[PDB]
RNA sequence: AGUACGAGAGGACCGGGAUGGACAUACCUCUGGUGUACCAGUUGUCGUGCCAACGGCAUAGCUGGGUAGCUAUGUGUGGAC
């Protein structure tokens, strides 16, 4: 009938990073927060985040597998990257910035492990 | 400690615990073995006059169990600090 989410309140967003920067983590504690008033599997989930439909998917870290960073950054809206906090910018996390830029798409930058 | 290291794959030192193999030793409570003066079943035959009950011989006649002792495959202990 009528789409639960208008095209304003709509984010396809992909988590990516260098190996063991948090990306599986991520997700799991973002689709928690969302379901709240968790299995990981799937190309993309979807969740509500005050309003907003938030179509999420995880991409892999290793340069062997590219071909999921490329592929979900070709349909993805917009772009969170993981940084490890105790090393920063590592070479996947370039190899996947460069994807990212070779496709337009808008990032917000994350530094996860502050505790560590 | 999935830490150091490593692009990744992978993946520690040092330290702290648990639990084994093999070996040694003591020991029989347990699990089992043996257990020829323990209990019982049973065949053939000869006896105790006969019935009943018993004895001899047949590998301890054979068979099912089995005490102590002696025992391992069983139970403790050791090579720690
Ligand atoms: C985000 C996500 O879910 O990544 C998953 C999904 C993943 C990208 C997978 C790695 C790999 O098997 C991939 C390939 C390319 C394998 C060949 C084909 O089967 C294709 C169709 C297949 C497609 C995707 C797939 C299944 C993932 C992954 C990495 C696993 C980590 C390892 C560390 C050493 C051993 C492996 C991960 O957990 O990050
Ligand atoms: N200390 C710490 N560990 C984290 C944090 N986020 C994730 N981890 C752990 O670091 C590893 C990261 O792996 P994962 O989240 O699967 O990351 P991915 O490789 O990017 O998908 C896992 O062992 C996580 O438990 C964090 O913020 N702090
Ligand atoms: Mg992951
Ligand atoms: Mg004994
Ligand atoms: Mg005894
Ligand atoms: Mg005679
Ligand atoms: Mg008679
Ligand atoms: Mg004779």
């Amino acid at each position: 009938m009528a789409r639960e989410f208008s095209l304003e309140k709509t984010r396809n967003i992909g988590i990516m990073a260098h190996i063991d920067a948090g990306k599986t983590t991520t997700t799991e504690r973002i689709l928690y927060y969302t379901g709240r008033i968790i299995t990981i599997t799937s190309a993309a989930t979807t969740a509500a985040w005050e309003g907003h439909r938030v179509n999420i998917i995880d991409t892999p870290g290793h340069v062997d597998f590219t071909v999921e960073v490329e592929r979900s950054l070709r349909v993805l809206d917009g772009a969170v990257t993981v940084l490890d906090a105790q090393s920063g910018v590592e070479p996947q996390t370039e190899t996947v910035w460069r994807q990212a830029t070779t496709y337009g798409v808008p990032r917000i930058v994350f530094v996860n492990k502050m505790d560590k």
